[PDB]
DNA sequence: GCCAACGTTGGC
DNA sequence: GCCAACGTTGGC
């Protein structure tokens, strides 16, 4: 199963999924995706400490796991 | 032009 | 050799 959840860690609205590579050299491998309570895609801890402002420390943020 | 899906790269 | 970041590409 890899549909969207609610992601808690990083507040209402945020929606997390994770996907099983299905072939290619890196079958097996996953990948983490976010998606921002207004829509945006997010696919890296730099591309979300960038969206979510200095207010947000995520050093402690699990990007791959979506914990802290 | 966008994006799902897999490939490539650098620091570890 | 793993893995986070992000590069590339074909199908839409």
């Amino acid at each position: 199963a890899e549909d969207w959840l609610d992601c808690p860690a990083l507040g209402p609205g945020w929606k997390r999924r994770e996907v099983f590579r299905k072939s290619g050299a890196t079958c097996g491998r996953s990948d983490t995706y976010y998606q921002s309570p207004t829509g945006d895609r997010i696919r890296s801890k730099v591309e979300l400490t960038r969206y979510l402002g200095p207010a947000c420390d995520l050093t402690l943020f699990d990007f791959k796991q979506g914990i802290l």
